[PDB]
C-alpha cells in the first residue's frame, strides 16, 4: 500500500536533504558512481562559499588580516574555473586554505547573517585537505551537505515497513511557490520543514524579509488550508545543530522582540515551536506532529522518520 509524502517549506529549510536521507537509510546509500556525480557540486559549493565571504569583505570594508592574502585572492579567481569542472588542484586548495585561515576572512565569516552564505560553508572549508585528495570521492555526509536550489518537482520512491512511499520535493524560494499546487492531490502527509537557525537571517530573494517570518506565513497558509484537513501535518523544526550554536551568540529578539527567555537551546527551541504551533486556527480538531531534526544527521533522521512512519501507519492506513 502507498503513502504520498509532500515536503514543503521555505528556501533552504532542508527538504532536499531529507530526500537524500531516504536513499541512505532505506536504499543503502549513494554508490561510488553516484557519489562521484556530486564531486563537482562539492567543489562548486566550496568555491562559491569562499568567494561569497571575499565579496562580503568588500561590502563590509574588512581587510585581510595578512597582506600576503591579497595575492592568494587574485589566484583564487585565476584557478577557480577548474573546481567548477570537478577538478581541485593542490595549488587551488592551498590558496583556499590560506584564505580561510586568515583572521579578516574569519571576521567576515562570523558576520554572515549580514550577507548570504551557504550553511555548509564551514563544513567544506574546514575539510579542504580531505576533499582536495587525489581521487577524492565524496562521502555520504559530503553529499548530504551539498546545496543546490530545487527548481522543479522531484519524486523519489522507496519501501519501508512494507509500505511503498512516494516522496515529493519542490523548491521553497518565492520563485518556486507557484508550483506547490501541482503536488496537492492525494497527500497522505506533509512534512513542513523550518530552518530553526534562520531566525536572524533575511531571504536570499528579499533582504528586507526575515527568513523565519516568511516560514511562519507559509506554515499558517498550509496548516490552515481546508484542502489539507485530513492530511497529517508533520512539522520538522530542522537545523537544530546550527541553532544550538547560534542561539549562544545571536539574540532571538532579532526575530521575536517579545522573547524573554535565555540564550539557550531548550527555552528558545520551545518558544519557536510554540510560535509555529500557535498558528493552527483549529487546535482541537487538527493535530501537528512536531519533531526537532538535523537533516544532515542520518541517525537522527532515521529515528525521527521511524517515529513519523509509526504515526502515519496508525492514522492513515487502516484497511476498511
Ligand atoms: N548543518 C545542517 N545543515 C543542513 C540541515 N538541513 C539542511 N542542511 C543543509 O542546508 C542546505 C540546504 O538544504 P536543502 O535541503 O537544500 O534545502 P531545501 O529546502 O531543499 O531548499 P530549496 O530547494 O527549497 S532552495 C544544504 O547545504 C543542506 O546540506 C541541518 O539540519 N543541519
Ligand atoms: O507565487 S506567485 O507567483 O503566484
Ligand atoms: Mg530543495
Amino acid at each position: 500500500r502507498e503513502v504520498k509524502l509532500l515536503l514543503l517549506g521555505a528556501g533552504e529549510s532542508g527538504k532536499s536533504t531529507i530526500v537524500k536521507q531516504m536513499k541512505i537509510i532505506h536504499e543503502a546509500g549513494y554508490s561510488e558512481e553516484e557519489c562521484k556525480q556530486y564531486k563537482a557540486v562539492v567543489y562548486s559549493n566550496t568555491i562559491q562559499s569562499i568567494i561569497a565571504i571575499i565579496r562580503a569583505m568588500g561590502r563590509l570594508k574588512i581587510d585581510f588580516g595578512d597582506a600576503a592574502r591579497a595575492d592568494d585572492a587574485r589566484q583564487l579567481f585565476v584557478l577557480a574555473g577548474a573546481a567548477e569542472e570537478g577538478f581541485m588542484t593542490a595549488e587551488l586548495a592551498g590558496v583556499i586554505k590560506r584564505l580561510w585561515k586568515d583572521s579578516g576572512v574569519q571576521a567576515c565569516f562570523n558576520r554572515s547573517r549580514e550577507y548570504q552564505l551557504n550553511d555548509s560553508a564551514a563544513y567544506y572549508l574546514n575539510d579542504l585537505d580531505r576533499i582536495a585528495q587525489p581521487n577524492y570521492i565524496p562521502t555520504q555526509q559530503d553529499v548530504l551537505r551539498t546545496r543546490v536550489k530545487t527548481t522543479g518537482i522531484v519524486e523519489t520512491h522507496f519501501t519501508f515497513k512494507d509500505l511503498h512511499f512516494k516522496m515529493f520535493d519542490v523548491g521553497g524560494q518565492r520563485s518556486e511557490r507557484k508550483k506547490w499546487i501541482h503536488c496537492f492531490e492525494g497527500v497522505t502527509a506533509i512534512i513542513f520543514c523550518v530552518a530553526l537557525s534562520d531566525y536572524d537571517l533575511v531571504l536570499a530573494e528579499d533582504e528586507e524579509m526575515n527568513r523565519m517570518h516568511e516560514s511562519m506565513k507559509l506554515f499558517d497558509s498550509i496548516c490552515n488550508n481546508k484542502w489539507f484537513t485530513d492530511t497529517s501535518i508533520i512539522l520538522f523544526l530542522n537545523k537544530k545543530d546550527l541553532f544550538e550554536e547560534k542561539i549562544k551568540k545571536s539574540p532571538l529578539t532579532i526575530c521575536y522582540p517579545e522573547y524573554a527567555g535565555s540564550n539557550t537551546y531548550e527555552e528558545a527551541a520551545a518558544y519557536i515551536q510554540c510560535q509555529f504551533e500557535d498558528l493552527n486556527k483549529r487546535k482541537d480538531t487538527k493535530e501537528i506532529y512536531t519533531h526537532f531534526t538535523c537533516a544532515t544527521d542520518t541517525k537522527n533522521v532515521q529515528f525521527v522518520f521511524d517515529a513519523v512512519t509509526d504515526v502515519i501507519i496508525l492514522n492513515n492506513l487502516k484497511d476498511c
